[PDB]
């Protein structure tokens, strides 16, 4: 499957993609501003994610930091990134169709649609200026705005046991995102698509 990444953000960001114990395609890339990265993800790849990363700095081979979404200081990503990051997430081929979603409950650092670009389905999209509005307890002094569970390590929010509920705080990420997850239960947000569909990922899609 394509996913062609798009930064239609003002500023830098390196697209990672990853699922978990493997870079999907080569991992990572930097975008500039209004760039465009497609990359291919083989098909039944289940629990795959694609995030922005901020502020990054990398070196010759490829080694450094960025403030959001940093995965093990890659260029390359090969595991998930440091919160807060706004999530596209998908899962392909699952008995024949294609799952996405978007995900705040690691947090968020930048907008993003996530949209097929063949038929069949809608897309999903988290747009509004979650890190602006941030409630303070939740600001990240390293840029974004954070999950809760992140925060403060509770059951509550982690959603460790498995029977949480809503919260102050994921409210507020609802309320600014009714088409994102929110916390660990929140009612599902996740679009069926037909499987092998195609998509695109785009940063800033509004602004």
């Amino acid at each position: 499957a394509t996913f062609e990444i798009v930064n239609r953000c003002s500023y830098t960001v390196w697209a990672a993609a990853s699922k978990g114990d493997a870079a999907l395609d080569a991992g990572g890339r930097q975008l500039n501003s209004g760039e465009s990265w497609t990359i291919n993800v083989e098909p039944g790849t289940n629990g795959g994610k694609i995030w922005a990363r901020t502020d990054c700095y990398f070196d010759d081979s490829g080694s450094g930091i960025c403030k959001t979404g940093d995965c093990g200081g890659l260029l390359r990503c090969k595991r998930f990134g440091r919160p807060p990051t706004t999530l596209a997430e998908f899962s392909l081929n699952q008995y024949g169709k294609d799952y996405i979603d978007i995900s705040n409950i690691k947090g968020f650092n930048v907008p993003m649609n996530f949209s097929p670009t063949t038929r069949g389905c809608r897309g999903v999209r988290c747009a509004a200026d979650i890190v602006g509005q941030c409630p303070a307890k939740l600001k990240a002094p390293g840029g974004g705005c954070n999950d809760a569970c992140t925060v403060f390590q509770t059951s509550e929010y982690c959603c460790t046991t498995g029977k949480c509920g809503p919260t102050e705080y994921s409210r507020f990420f609802k309320r600014l995102c009714p088409d994102a997850f929110s916390y660990v239960l929140d009612k599902p947000t996740t679009v069926t698509c037909p499987g092998s569909s195609n998509y695109r990922v785009t940063f800033c899609p509004t602004a």
